[PDB]
C-alpha cells in the first residue's frame, strides 16, 4: 500500500501524471484501500490482457477488497458481469446474438432516424446548449430503449437511478440500485404475460419461458444491459464532442471523409477510456514477470493506462484519427468484454457523423478548463458541455 485506491482523474483530457511512472516500473504498483487488503494497480497493456483473460482472475464480488465503507456486494445482485465462467458464459450465451456485428449493423436505419429528431430538436434551440442532455443523453437512451423495449417515458427515473448505482462508494448507489431491479422486476413480470420483440421480450419468449433463465437473472441483467447501454455511451460521445472540438482538423476532416469515422471512433475511446478502474482479484499464484501476484490479492485493472501505454501506442498522450486503434482496450479484454461494443461504436459513428455534417461550425461555448468532470465512478466523464454555433 503506497498510492491510495480510488484515484479519481482531474482532467477532461488528461490521466493521472501517476499512471506514467506505474507504467515504467518492473512490478506491480501496491495500493492502500480501505479494507487494508492486498492490492495491485495494473498499468501496462502487456499485463492489462494477459490478467482479464487469465482463468485465475475472478470477478466475484465477495473476493474484491473493499473500497470504502458503502462498497459491498449488493446483497446477492449478481449480473453477467459479476460471475466467472462457466456461469457467466450461460449467461452472456442468451444474450450474444442480438450483439453480433450484422446484427447491429440492422439497426443503423433506426439509429440514423432517432439523431435526425434529437438533431432538430436541439438545433430548434437558443444556444449555448449542453451535448450531454440535449444529443449524447438522449440518443444512447432512446437507442437502448429501442433495442429492449424500456419505456422511454420512464427515462427520468432509470437514468438518475443508473448514474448514482455506478457510485460504489456513495450512500446512495445502494436505495437506486434496489429500485432499478424493483422497476425491471414489474417490466419482465409485464413482459412475460404479454412478450413483445425488443430484446428483453425476445428472451422471455426465447429462454424464460423455455426454462433457460430464471426470473431474476433476466431481471438483473436487464438492469446491467439498461443502464451500461445508455451511461457509457452518453458520457463517450459527450467527451468526444470536446476531443473533436479541441482537434478542429478533425472535424472538418470526418465531416469530408465519412470512411474515415470508425478509426476515429476507436481512436476516441482509445483517448477516454471511459471505463476504468476495473475490479478484480486472483484466485491462485499468479507470475507476470518479475512479480508473482498471490492467492486472494486484489487488482485494479486500468484500462486508460493500458490504452496510453507508449510501449503500444506511439505518442499516447495524442489524439490521431490515422493511428490504426482497433487493438485498444476500452471495451475491456477476455471473457467480459463489452457485449455492446459494436452498438457503441455504431451509435459513435452516427450521433458524431451526422451532429457535425449538421451543425458544421459548432463551437465550445465555455473555456475547457472548466469543465466539471465526474469522480467517484468506474465510468467516467463530464457533468456537462455547452456548446454554440
Ligand atoms: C462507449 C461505450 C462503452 C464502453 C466504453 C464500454 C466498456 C465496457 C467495459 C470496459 C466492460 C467490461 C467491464 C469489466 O470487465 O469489468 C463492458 C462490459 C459490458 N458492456 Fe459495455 N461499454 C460500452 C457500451 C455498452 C453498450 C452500449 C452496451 C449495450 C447494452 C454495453 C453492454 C455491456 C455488457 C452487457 C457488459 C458485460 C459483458 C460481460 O460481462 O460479459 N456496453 N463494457
Ligand atoms: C466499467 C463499466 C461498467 O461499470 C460497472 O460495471 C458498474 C458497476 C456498478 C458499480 C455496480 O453498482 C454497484 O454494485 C454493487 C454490487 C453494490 C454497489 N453499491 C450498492 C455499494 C453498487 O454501486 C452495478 C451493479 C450497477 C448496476 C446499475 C449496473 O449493472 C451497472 C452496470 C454497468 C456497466 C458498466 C459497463
Amino acid at each position: 500500500h503506497m498510492v491510495v485506491w480510488p484515484m479519481d482523474r482531474t482532467c477532461a483530457w488528461a490521466l493521472p501524471e501517476q499512471y506514467a511512472e506505474f507504467r515504467q516500473r518492473a512490478t506491480l504498483v501496491p495500493a492502500k484501500v480501505w479494507d487494508g487488503s492486498p492490492t495491485w494497480l495494473v498499468s501496462r497493456y502487456e499485463h492489462v490482457r494477459a490478467l482479464l483473460v487469465d482463468p485465475r482472475v475472478t470477478v466475484d464480488p465477495t473476493r474484491q477488497p473493499r473500497l470504502s465503507e458503502a462498497d459491498g456486494d449488493g446483497d446477492g445482485f449478481r449480473s453477467m458481469l459479476m460471475l466467472d465462467p462457466p456461469e457467466h458464459t450461460r449467461l452472456r450465451r442468451m444474450f450474444i446474438s442480438a450483439f453480433s456485428v450484422r446484427q447491429v449493423e440492422t439497426m443503423r436505419p433506426e439509429i440514423e432516424k432517432i439523431v435526425d429528431g434529437i438533431l432538430d430538436r436541439l438545433l430548434a434551440l437558443e444556444p449555448p446548449v449542453d451535448i450531454l442532455t440535449h444529443l449524447a443523453l438522449p440518443m444512447s437512451t432512446q437507442v437502448i430503449c429501442h433495442l429492449l423495449g424500456v419505456p422511454y417515458e420512464d427515462r427520468e427515473f432509470f437514468q438518475e437511478r443508473s448514474e448514482l448505482a455506478s457510485r460504489p462508494n456513495d450512500d446512495r448507489s445502494m436505495p437506486a440500485l434496489i429500485e432499478l431491479v424493483e422497476y425491471l422486476d414489474g417490466l419482465v413480470r409485464t413482459k412475460t404475460a404479454h412478450p413483445d420483440t425488443g430484446l428483453l421480450g425476445t428472451a422471455v419468449t426465447e429462454r424464460l419461458l423455455k426454462g433457460e433463465i430464471t426470473h431474476q437473472e433476466l431481471v438483473n441483467n436487464a438492469v446491467l444491459l439498461l443502464a451500461a447501454g445508455h451511461e457509457t455511451s452518453a458520457n463517450q460521445v459527450t467527451l468526444s464532442v470536446l476531443t473533436l472540438l479541441r482537434h478542429p482538423e478533425t472535424a472538418a476532416e470526418l465531416r469530408e471523409q465519412p470512411e474515415l469515422m470508425p478509426n476515429a471512433v476507436d481512436e476516441l475511446l482509445r483517448y477516454h477510456s471511459i471505463a476504468d478502474g476495473l475490479r478484480r482479484a486472483a484466485t491462485a499464484d499468479i507470475v507476470l514477470g518479475d512479480h508473482t501476484i498471490r492467492a486472494g490479492d486484489g487488482l485494479i485493472i486500468l484500462l486508460s493506462s493500458a490504452n496510453h501505454d507508449g510501449n503500444t501506442f506511439g505518442a499516447e498522450a495524442t489524439f490521431d484519427i490515422h493511428r490504426p486503434a482497433r487493438h485498444h482496450v476500452a471495451f475491456g479484454y477476455g471473457p467480459h468484454q463489452c457485449l455492446g461494443q459494436n452498438l457503441a461504436r455504431l451509435e459513435m459513428e452516427v450521433t458524431l457523423g451526422k451532429l457535425f455534417r449538421r451543425v458544421p461550425a459548432l463551437r465550445l461555448a465555455q473555456e475547457p478548463d472548466a469543465l466539471r468532470v465526474r469522480q467517484g465512478s468506474p465510468i467516467f466523464g463530464i457533468d456537462e458541455l455547452l456548446v454554440e454555433w
